[PDB]
């Protein structure tokens, strides 16, 4: 009954849709990272964004040690990408090119964007941490089509450009901080 | 030394870059249902089961939520952006014709949803201009069911999914899995 329990908030929860990162660093000279969808906007001044990994990774360590890492946003041609960094596959960035940022952190070629931050705090979250970046720099590539990979009740998917729609907003006390 | 190297429209264009659903949190405060629109919502903790949001400092409906101590999540359908819409405006009372229920904890549930969370508030941490508030899961529901389409946000417009683009997903290290992993 308590696997049960388990499932039903994984296929609840799951009814949130969300965009894919791969949050990473380098740790005495190697690149290391991990797949995360618990990824949110935080703070607007000062600049901050969060992230939330297991208690149990072996990925948040090493940026833990660092004090730094880079956020990268995946565009859905990208979804060979995620499921290597899901993997136990070892030398995870094999085949996959990349860059270090103005901090020394891995930018993915063919992301659709990236967050060059440091570690600016850590809370306990149950079975999870919750930790806050500071942003130092940040940009979105040119011409690259604006065409996200999704994670949608357990399944990848992105979305119908058709159905793109303007939005307008008139409470400035409950405002997004990506409106 | 206080350090100005952000520019505002740049963190909003490319923040925008990462798609979300779209949530309304609520409340009953002073006799009175009090909600808003959401998208800075994540699945935090497995055991025990936890949520996280990030409401404004100044935001209104924080303040209510705070006195009464308890909140509902509800995930919205593509066909509820007129829902999104009025709770985003200035009227004074953004529940007229729109049709809800009490939760068992006695939290605003939005008819037409594709889901529901129903928490008690467990803990609240202060996160630059905004708050990061974690909640404990009492309740959770996706019944009715409704076709899975859900409502999304990405680069300030709403948008939705492409279901023939759903492709199954697999997930072999555990000690970096996905809470909402299959």
């Amino acid at each position: 009954a308590e696997a049960i329990d388990q499932r039903t908030f994984r296929r609840v929860l799951g009814q949130f849709c969300t965009g894919v990162t791969i949050i990473t660093t380098v740790h005495e000279g190697n690149p290391v990272g991990f797949a995360c969808q618990s990824f949110a906007a935080l703070s607007l001044d000062p600049p901050l964004v969060l992230f939330c990994p297991t208690k149990v990774s072996r990925s948040w360590k090493a940026i833990e040690a660092s004090g730094r890492f880079c956020v990268n946003i995946l565009h859905e041609k990208q979804q060979h990408v995620s499921a290597r960094f899901g993997s136990r596959e070892p030398d995870k960035f094999a085949g996959i090119d990349w860059r270090p940022s103005d901090l020394g952190s891995p930018i993915i070629d063919g992301s659709l964007a990236h967050i060059d931050c440091t570690v600016h705090d850590v809370h306990d979250g149950g079975d999870h941490f919750v930790v806050f970046g500071k942003v130092h720099g940040l940009s979105e590539v040119p011409e690259r089509k604006p065409r996200p990979l999704l994670f949608y009740r357990g399944e990848y998917t992105g979305i119908e450009p058709e159905k793109n729609t303007p939005a307008q907003w008139r409470d400035d006390l409950e405002a997004f901080l990506t409106a």
